[PDB]
């Protein structure tokens, strides 16, 4: 018996296909490279994994001030979001039918974007009007513009092309939690609110990779094969790389590399040639295990490249994510069915409460 | 052909906490029957300590001076996104970066915020603050949670509550205990755990969530006959609340601890909730004879929640404080078990195909 769920097949889903052995990632069939080489943008992508089709792109976000001020962005909209439900009369999804929780879905998703935008911006700084953020015309410009003032368009090209390839991929903790709470026919706030918490456990995975130090470390050397040899030595482990997930090269992170390329990303040969020779030196000392680029290497540089801090990368993860999650919370609806697991009992057996430990301490009302 | 959809039977874990023995027809917590712990009257403070610490010893404690910094209009709601503020107030490091008193006591710290955060939530804000000085003359934890609320509580409803709170403080597998371990299980602070945990408890599909049997008790009490009402409601071809298939071999026996708990109180809606129970029980196993029909734990809940004076709105949330306890001594066990839940998923979607093959592809602008 291994506990954990782990191996066990939980549900059936037509969302999107991680082709690991394959080496395609596909949103409803569609590759994310086609999405990304046509230019579609993180809004349009959002209802094709919700709706398994094109055309009803995500809305802009209403005027609404972040009431949560916490100093933590994910605090922020976990509280913020599950806050929606009163003031906006989301009912459980139980008594609501499918088009009514598309929409509550699409309402809080942007609206997610909107309270990690003004988290990120501040309290001690004033708003960016909202007549500046209804010039733009896409979910991302209008992220980037309440978030920066004045964003740059390379960066905003830079975040879609993020958000598009974490959008979804399979099975995850916060996936999975958001569908548990969906499975009880909660409103869309508090299954997205749920998600939230799982997605800031460490061990979730999928976050940026933390090598901007290493970034760094190299910039003021002047060789990226002798760091990445010397960090290797002196028995650190190498950020951004390991095992391999997809069978050859990562789909997700060939987009971003070629992202971080086209819109010129200040630090792209930099973390080119961290990425040849981490490879080389990694596939040298162990030739029996496979080595790739984890995506959250490119994810990194991407996000750094338009100006996301390191201890906000996690909050862009939840950002683009939120289109998978929504997608399995309205598949999850229509399945109708409570996740329920089961638990066997080890502990101890029948006793009297005076047999218990500590009992003499205990008073009685 | 192996998949069975919503985990249904399946395993997750094994688990020391408490036993639902659905074949010997009692709930034991640690070992210890319910139906022990209500009769010597033990209080849910240190029923908490018992499921958690597995013995008894460290009572929850006291809560601390906070006033709620939310206010939803959603009791459930309010506790929900206030305990996930927690973490970044009181430093709470994700369950990797702690050990096991740490998270223990953070664990204890929150469980009592989540019942200040819960009594501060159905005052109101139209109605000032119980000063600490008032709350402080209690000698339970129950106790303080009726003060914080009502003021001057009827001490036949800080029993009622009592009874309540460790006839629910755990049951196993359900989706909210399943929730904080899952959330749990990826490291975060015990705070995002609990806050999670309680957006599964919002759910109507949740097992214990008290059912909304009350415009049924009214109509009952108006007519002045449960049988001819129970019967218009199967007549007319509308499920009945609070009754169904079997959970346990026979009755449930927190539905007997909290009926009993409903007479003993002098609960005034009892005697119409047991005339609706015995109609129930008659008509729904004479229409299907052949079939395990018993009350559900959902009805008594509400006749003893509504005994304590607790709206139905506030009826999650009164769920959620309980089962604090649950949530809990599984996140802490899961915290030892150190390993993440991963599930996983069959795609039986659609195959490679181009964007401008998917319906409504002239409906996205690009460039």
């Amino acid at each position: 018996f291994v506990p954990g769920l782990d191996g066990v097949v939980a549900f059936t889903t037509e969302i999107a296909e991680p082709d690991k052995d394959g080496g395609a990632l596909r949103y409803r069939g569609v590759d994310i490279e086609d999405l990304v080489s046509q230019r579609v943008t993180f809004g349009d992508v959002w209802a094709l994994l919700v709706d398994g089709n094109f055309g009803s792109g995500l809305p802009p976000a209403e005027p609404f001030p972040l009431p949560i001020h916490s100093g933590d962005v994910r605090v922020d909209v976990q509280a913020g979001l599950a806050m929606l439900a009163p003031i906006w009369g989301y009912a459980p999804l139980l008594d609501i039918d499918d088009a009514t929780a598309r929409q509550q879905l699409a309402r809080a998703s942007v609206m997610a974007l909107s309270y990690v935008a003004q988290s990120a911006r501040g309290i001690y700084q004033p708003a960016v009007p909202q007549r500046i953020i209804d010039e733009c015309s896409t979910v991302t410009a209008r992220f980037m513009t309440r978030w920066q003032g004045e964003p740059d368009p390379r960066h905003i090209e830079a975040i879609d092309a993020y958000w598009v390839s974490a959008a979804e991929h399979g099975m995850n903790a916060s996936t999975f939690t958001a569908r548990v709470i969906a499975s009880t026919g909660a409103d869309v706030a508090a299954a997205l609110s749920g998600a939230i918490g799982a997605m800031s456990g460490p061990l979730h995975g999928g976050a940026p990779a933390r090598v901007l130090p290493m970034l760094d470390e190299v910039e003021r050397a002047g060789d990226a094969r002798s760091v990445v040899k010397g960090i290797l030595d002196r028995g650190e482990k190498l950020m951004g790389f390991g095992h391999r997930v997809y069978r050859a090269e990562d789909p997700r992170a060939r987009v971003l590399r070629a992202a971080a390329e086209r819109l010129g990303a200040p630090r792209y040969e930099v973390a080119v040639a961290v990425e040849q020779a981490a490879l080389s030196e990694l596939r040298e000392r162990r030739p029996d295990r496979a080595i790739e680029t984890n995506v959250e290497f490119w994810a990194a540089v991407v996000l750094d490249f338009a100006r996301v801090p390191a201890n906000m990368m996690p909050a862009m993860f939840t950002c683009g994510r939120t289109a998978g999650w929504c997608a399995h919370i309205l598949e999850q609806k229509r399945l109708g069915k409570l996740v329920r697991p089961s638990a066997i009992y080890v502990g101890p057996g029948p006793r009297s409460p005076e047999s218990v430990d500590g009992w003499e301490r205990v008073l009685t009302t």
